[PDB]
This record gives C-alpha cells, sequence and structure tokens, in this order.
C-alpha cells in the first residue's frame, strides 16, 4: 500500500492491456518459422504491397502506445501541449522498444503475420540498412532478457522525459518521471535485476534509430500515403501533412 507499488501496478497494468500480443503467444511460436516458399512469396511483394501491410502494424503499434500513455497515473492530468510533445518525441522509441519480446535472438528472426521470419522477410522495401538497425537494437534487448515488467517500466520511462523540449509544464513531467524512476529502480532491487541497468541501450542509440525510422516512414508516406485509422487527433497533426 505504496503509492510507488501502486504506480508499479497500474504501469505493468497498462501495458498487459495493450501489449497487442502475449508473451506465451509469441514464446510458443519460436518452431513456427516461414518456409523457403513464405519468404520469397514476401521478397516477390511491391514494395508497395509491403509498405502498406508495415504502415498498418506501425499505426496500430503507435496507438497501443498511445492507449498505454493515457493509462499512465498522472498523464491524463498534464495538459494537451505536453502530452503531445512527450507522445511526438517517445511513441515510436516504445515501439522500437516493444519488438524485442518478438524477437528471437537464437536463430535471429522477428513474429510477423502468423510467423517468425530473418530480416531477409523486408528484402523488398529496399532500407536493408534501416531493417538491419532494428534488428541489432532488438538483439542487445533480447540478450537482456526483458520481462514483461522490465519493458512496462522501462518504457513508461521512455515516454515521461521531463528534457523533451517544448513542455509548457516542466514540473508537473519531472513529478510522474521522478516517480515512474523510483518505480523502477524499487523492481529492479526487488527482482535482483539491478545488473541491466549497465546493459541498456543509451539514450542516443535509441533516439537515433528512431528518427531514421520516422525519417524513412516519412518518406514512404509522402511517395505513396496510407490510409491511417486516425484514432488521436492532435498527435497525428503532428505527423502527417
Ligand atoms: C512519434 C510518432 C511517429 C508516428 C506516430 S507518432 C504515428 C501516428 C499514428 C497514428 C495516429 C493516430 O492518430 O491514430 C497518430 C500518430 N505515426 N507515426 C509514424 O511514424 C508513421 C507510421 Cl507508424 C506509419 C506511417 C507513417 C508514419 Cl509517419
Amino acid at each position: 500500500l505504496t503509492e510507488i507499488e501502486h504506480l508499479v501496478q497500474s504501469v505493468c497494468k497498462s501495458y498487459r492491456e495493450t501489449c497487442q500480443l502475449r508473451l506465451e503467444d509469441l514464446l510458443r511460436q519460436r518452431s513456427n518459422i516461414f518456409s523457403r516458399e513464405e519468404v520469397t512469396g514476401y521478397q516477390r511483394k511491391s514494395m508497395w504491397e509491403m509498405w502498406e501491410r508495415c504502415a498498418h502494424h506501425l499505426t496500430e503499434a503507435i496507438q497501443y502506445v498511445v492507449e498505454f500513455a493515457k493509462r499512465l497515473s498522472g498523464f491524463m492530468e498534464l495538459c494537451q501541449n505536453d502530452q503531445i510533445v512527450l507522445l511526438k518525441a517517445g511513441a515510436m522509441e516504445v515501439v522500437l522498444v516493444r519488438m524485442c519480446r518478438a524477437y528471437n535472438a537464437d536463430n535471429r528472426t522477428v513474429f510477423f503475420e502468423g510467423k517468425y521470419g530473418g530480416m531477409e522477410l523486408f528484402r523488398a522495401l529496399g532500407c536493408s540498412e534501416l531493417i538491419s538497425s532494428i534488428f541489432d537494437f532488438s538483439h542487445s534487448l533480447s540478450a537482456l532478457h526483458f520481462s514483461e515488467d522490465e519493458i512496462a517500466l522501462y518504457t513508461a520511462l521512455v515516454l515521461i522525459n521531463a528534457h523533451r523540449p517544448g513542455l509548457q509544464e516542466k514540473r508537473k513531467v519531472e513529478q510522474l518521471q521522478y516517480n515512474l524512476e523510483l518505480a523502477f529502480h524499487h523492481h529492479l532491487h526487488k527482482t535482483h535485476r539491478q545488473s541491466i541497468l549497465a546493459k541498456l541501450p543509451p539514450k542516443g542509440k535509441l533516439r537515433s534509430l528512431c528518427s531514421q525510422h520516422v525519417e524513412r516512414l516519412q518518406i514512404f508516406q509522402h511517395l505513396h500515403p496510407i490510409v491511417v485509422q486516425a484514432a488521436f487527433p492532435p498527435l497525428y497533426k503532428e505527423l502527417f501533412s
């Protein structure tokens, strides 16, 4: 009954209601690998069809990270300008981090559209360098054997960062940040997992992986606009034009 144990519980609950797939399912399907015939059917698809499918997954992924944020104790109580600043800087960073649950270190494959496949699945997109950076990142984290609670509390801190430029109420954002930071270290202490703090990616590795990812996604949307199931107008306004 400390406000801090309540926060851990309300963070982990929000994550559980928004994580799309259960970790038991992802681990049960690791033997369910795309065959050579199935990979080739993906390789043979138009760049722009692969772009449609991925644009769909990544949009859905963003919207689940938004709902995650809207269920974090204190988020809803911030002002709209600050909510949007945090989601604009952070929502896809969280998406990149969430992906590691779907990543199998042993064969270097990712759960995509029902089965596990290697980076060669996405050859028709032509962003071999970005896709290779996304696998490497996911590898780094998957080695750490990130647990559901560690992802939940870490991603919350990815979002609630009071150093994001353009916040109006810096002190209100600092109070949540401090509380979530305490939630995280408290948990890592109770689980003898403080050892991961030294192994996390630097803030810089994730910022730049994400800004290129968004850059590429923005170039695709310019060349080949997708139709988005827009749920959150203030944020969608900042990313589409
Ligand atoms: C920090 C953020 C990056 C980013 C966000 S937020 C959203 C998004 C999505 C939906 C809504 C909504 O209202 O439903 C709002 C925002 N898309 N997106 C992308 O990079 C993106 C994607 Cl995933 C697909 C295609 C093109 C692009 Cl540019």
